[PDB]
């Protein structure tokens, strides 16, 4: 049986947030959810979190997922290790301890790492990585055979000790039983450390192993935005990578922002600077422009997205949309819908094949099939109190520059004359003109500041 | 005599893609392009291009620079060499034999493998590469002299051998005479490979030598997105520095798009994440702001593209565009042209000075010198079935928020009111009004939704 | 007593410019100007900058921060000292010999510099870097105590020299006095260079020591524009870094463009790709996101700025403003104001609470509080020869499409219907009509092109 226990009651200050740390999000999920995901892969019988600091909203992300437990202060990594005590003392198995501010460690690295420890009989092991520069970390110090004898820390550390490029990433498998005692033994002996168990098990003679990152970026610990930002661009190129190998074409996966769990059919070309976020999926060839920003939408297959920002709406297939739209939240775009620049449609429901290609707003519409709205059309939906909806039936023309005051309907193959301003029904294969009527008046330009006389 | 063959008749399964493997893009021109390009450096006699898998996509990239030869099915890299033997057998000279997956192979690295194979009278010369991480090339032994003794696979490896960093990149140049009877030679004691031919060198003890790539990354054989994408960076790099040696600054060079043939003059100024696709030309002195999309199209000296998208149009001297404005296909914006925020022209004609600053539709139109579009005009050319023209003077006075119905035209000076529609001429120096009358009625807001008192 | 001597005096040719290089910016700000703020550190008694090519305008940047001299003509770096002779002869202190082409070296460096000078009583300091690819730079010959023995060029090395990886970044802090009593030795016995000083003083048997940075990139010298452009990424890597230490997250800081001056304030969130130019000042929790572009402009906090341009302008607390939205010069947005899609503002005022939802223009117009303008807005306030403003109370509701052709005055509470041409004042409390009737005519579509059965 495996177990997990996930330390989330950071407190610490080079965030400068009011938001708990292990909640600051990394390609738009929490850190803290990242390490639940990986803390998955050894399919724990429990897990439990350690809360401490505004715990509830900490409480809220893994609602369901976790058992939680609560350090009243910070005391050390032993005394949280310790609030897990009634929950996980007397178990047999094998306790992962990990902490929610590692966000890159793999499921694949923490199964590799709970194999380790089964494989060698160990009774504790460390999760270790090897860097050049290992100034600040605690040391891992191997006899030859070679088993762990023990971690020193930087001020602690002698000289010769300095040098050694194989650090504590402050993740660890324990025997869990062994571990429960050791803490006991630790606390009615005594801030305390996770680190003092290793002590007492070399004091034992119990078998403590080192099983080593291949990636030493997968153990960053991130206490600032910096690193913060550093986790981003590892996540990414993860994330972009995985794409990649499925199918999907990248002008520049290393400035391409796609969340975690955003899904991506083969054959999608992707230019750089696009922005995939939420719940998003987008369907077999489809292309995605530079500056394209898609938030929990559906899009289909073989779709054109030109720069444009599409917010919880759904897209058919064959859809053009762009350069410079906005598709705002509960729109959905049928098939071979083609959406141009400068137009927004929120709230509305657009039946294939229909165009809307300059200049418009579509608010609070149900819109049929072969629709063709000219350049600077405005749908007029609210009045200051009251939304309404207008209806438009198939294959209406409704002209260039024109003002659809709702609650109206536009009947099947009806049309608005271009300038229109339009307040009542129009009947199925009616037309509807409201507009003033062109009078010249020759001469006159003469004498107005335009004219070139008059320069 | 140098000869080149090209082998592109590539099966293999990781692009996932119904696109030939060769044909996927880089900086705007297939792989199998940017190797035809560097196979042009040797000046070769001849070119001949094993097709294979949708030959005549292939066919149709390359029509009129190459031969092309067809093999049939999968058989090694040797038989796809052999099906170029009725093309170059028996001729004297040196013959390249490359693969059309490696597009960043310079023109300058291979006249120097060509030189190299001449001046020390190998009978063939592998180019090679130097990497840290050889897992999975052959490998170059060499003796003391330092002459290649063989090529080692990975899965024949011994261990010592496993630590040579030298590779092969699999490109050679071979004497052409010798390389078809050794050819022949493999074929009847016979998948076969061109590796084997270095077998057959070695058993005549006749010279097999080794020219080493100063740069690795230009090695790279491109089997999936993952490693397209990494081209992709390297050919932005390449092109981006050639600007930049030129004198055009880049904010961020990194983060710019610039395809292969577009030409820019001294002194531009881009900023980072602009796009120039296809054949494109920019001129002397001309700012480009991030965001900005230009497609095939010539924009002029002293212009300032803010954030805008250009497609197949010419845009003369000292032009203004943006920022958010959309120049479509086959329009011409004279000198001293400006195009704000929010404007769309296509198909049109716009003559020198002439300005529309926001929220403007001009769409197939013959536009004067001098003229101004109010915000909000919107020129109105398609009824359902005709497009049509219109033919705007020097001077014209569009007014606000118009509408013009097309086919009309705007005589020289003449001025369309604001708010107007337009459906018939206006002639030189008139003017045209075609808009409602404003009644006011005291009080009446009162009663209205947005009323503070009603609230 | 510190001085310090900038050498800005630049003539070479692989800038292709006809701006001085000096000149060139780097996030917002010279070459040269960086040079002077690091210079500042160091708290000099006389700054001293040397110019030559188009002396007037380095002068115009560093007028009333330093004195200048003028060397006439390219003769070295010694001259260019000597320059400053009558300015710094005799005077007792330590001074500092910097070109304005080395933009990134630090102020901490230089206080590094001059610490490490005073303490080891040397007469010379050069400030050296270590680089692995050390070709083309002057050498550091050391003896084992291990003092400066001499500088030597590439031209000039010994093959064992050439293996030295300790270079001269052409920065040095001299001894004043001596500085100038050798040059003039030199000057009398002969281009000379600076380097000739350590030259007389090795004679002399006097102290010549040599402070190595710790980074290398630190040390770069800007010959072109791809120097440039590696300085731009390494000032971005710097401000941004600061930026996230000060509590600003950054979806990308590799990508992100900040100048030098620009102000954030902590738990700011910013996406990938976006620009803040010159003195722009950035509230707390204001979320930018990705292509957002802000010039010269106060925005408050709790604002959200979605992919938009705001210039020269002030923007309150809690303002929204975007997707593709334009805030041209001299703009107020109160709090709490709406700015929504494709909606230019240029040169107005914006009471609090007011909505700009889509397609609109304020151009020139003083807006009280609350005030609505429906989708597709035009205010109308130029001529062809005068501007004209606008004033709009509180609480106005201006309807969908209409015109508002200025000097116009609506009053607080008044409303103008959906699309209205307006041409007069709207008093307090009143409405304004100003649009053209709907008359519906049966059946007619039947004839028109757009309808199904005429397909
Ligand atoms: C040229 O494109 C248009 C022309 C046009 O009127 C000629 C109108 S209109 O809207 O003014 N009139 C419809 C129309 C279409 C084709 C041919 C003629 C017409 N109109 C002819 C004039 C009108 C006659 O009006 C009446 O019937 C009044 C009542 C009476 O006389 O009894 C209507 C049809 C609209 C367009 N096109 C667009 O608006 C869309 C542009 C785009 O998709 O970007
Ligand atoms: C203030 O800017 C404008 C005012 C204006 O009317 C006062 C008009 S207008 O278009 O309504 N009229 C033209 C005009 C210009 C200057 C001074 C006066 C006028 N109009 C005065 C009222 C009109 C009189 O109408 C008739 O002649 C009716 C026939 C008769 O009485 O016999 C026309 C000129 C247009 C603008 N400006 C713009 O549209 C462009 C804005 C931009 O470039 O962003
Ligand atoms: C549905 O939203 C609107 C309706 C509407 O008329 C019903 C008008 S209107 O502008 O045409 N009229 C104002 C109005 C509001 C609510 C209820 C009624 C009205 N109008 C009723 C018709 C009008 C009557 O006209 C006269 O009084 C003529 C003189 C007379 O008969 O004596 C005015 C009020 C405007 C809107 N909304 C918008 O423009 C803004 C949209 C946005 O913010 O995106």
């Amino acid at each position: 049986s495996n177990f997990a226990i996930i330390l989330a009651a950071g407190k610490g200050t080079r965030m400068k947030s009011d938001l708990p740390k292990v909640l600051h999000k990394v390609a738009g999920i929490s850190m803290l959810e990242h390490v639940f995901r990986s803390v998955g892969a050894i399919q724990p019988e429990k897990t439990v979190t350690v809360v401490g600091h505004k715990a509830e909203l900490v409480e809220e992300v893994l609602a369901e997922q976790t058992e939680f437990v609560t350090q009243s202060e910070q005391l050390g990594t032993g005394h949280a290790v310790m609030m897990t005590e009634p929950i996980l003392e007397g178990l047999s198995g094998h306790t992962l301890v990990i902490a929610g501010d590692t966000p890159l460690i793999t499921g694949e690295s923490l199964k590799n790492l709970i194999d380790f420890h089964i494989n060698h009989k160990n009774v504790a092991t460390i999760l270790t990585a090897e860097t050049d520069n290992p100034f600040g970390y605690g040391r891992i110090v191997r006899n030859d055979n070679a088993e762990v004898l023990r971690i020193v820390e930087q001020k602690d550390a002698t000289d010769f000790e300095k040098q050694i490029k194989e650090i504590n990433t402050g993740t660890y498998v324990f025997d869990n039983e062994r571990l429960f005692e050791a803490l006991k033994n630790i606390n009615t002996n005594n801030e305390y450390y996770i680190t003092d168990v290793i002590g007492i098990f070399r004091e034992t003679g119990e078998k403590v192993g080192a099983y080593t990152l291949k990636d030493f970026d997968e153990s960053l610990g991130v206490n600032d935005r910096v690193a913060l930002a550093t986790a981003e661009s590892v996540m990414r190129r993860r994330i972009n990578h995985k794409h990649m190998v499925n199918g999907v074409s990248f002008v520049n996966p290393e400035a391409t922002y796609i969340d975690i769990d955003v899904e991506i059919a083969p054959e999608v070309q992707i230019e750089a600077n696009v922005i995939l976020k939420g719940q998003t999926k987008i369907g077999a060839e489809t292309v995605l422009t530079n500056g394209t920003y898609v938030v929990d939408s559906t899009i289909g297959a073989g779709a054109v997205i030109t720069n444009s920002m599409i917010e919880e709406s759904s897209v058919a297939d064959g859809v053009t949309v762009g350069p410079y739209a906005h598709i705002r939240p509960n729109s959905s775009l049928g098939a071979q819908v083609h959406i141009g620049n400068f137009v927004e449609v929120k709230g509305s429901s657009i039946g294939e094949n229909t165009k809307a290609g300059h200049l418009t707003y579509i608010g609070n519409c149900e819109v049929g099939s072969n629709v063709n709205f000219g350049a600077g059309t405005i749908t007029v939906n609210y009045d200051g109190k009251n939304k309404y909806k207008t209806v438009i039936g198939d294959n209406v023309f409704v002209g260039s520059n024109s003002t659809i005051i709702a609650p109206v309907e536009l009947g099947d193959n009806s049309l608005v004359g271009a300038g229109s301003t339009i307040t009542k029904d129009v009947p199925a294969d009616a037309i509807a003109i409201g507009r003033g009527r062109q009078i010249n008046k020759d001469e006159y330009a003469t004498r107005l500041p335009h004219h070139p006389k008059n320069q």
